[PDB]
């Protein structure tokens, strides 16, 4: 359907994992923390999608 | 590459439009993320940049 997207607003570091966690912002103004891939920058948009 | 995880649980909170899914990543780590409507338990989701 419509692409499920969120804007990356902050990039944090998870020390347990050596991996980035982005603070993201949904269309309704909700903000959550997600594991993201490498190469994500603040200001990008990420999609969650079935494979 | 392809950053993926398998939906283990899925819950519709009447408080938001999108459902909350508990996903299992590569190493076994589990977290709660918002998924699109129509994700069912057992699906694999991908987090990618657009």
């Amino acid at each position: 359907g419509k692409k499920f997207v969120a804007r990356v607003v902050e990039l944090l570091h998870d020390p347990a994992r050596n991996a980035p966690v982005a603070r993201v912002r949904f269309e309704d103004g909700e903000e959550r923390l997600i594991l993201v891939p490498e190469g994500i920058k603040v200001g990008d948009v990420v999609e969650v999608k079935k494979v």
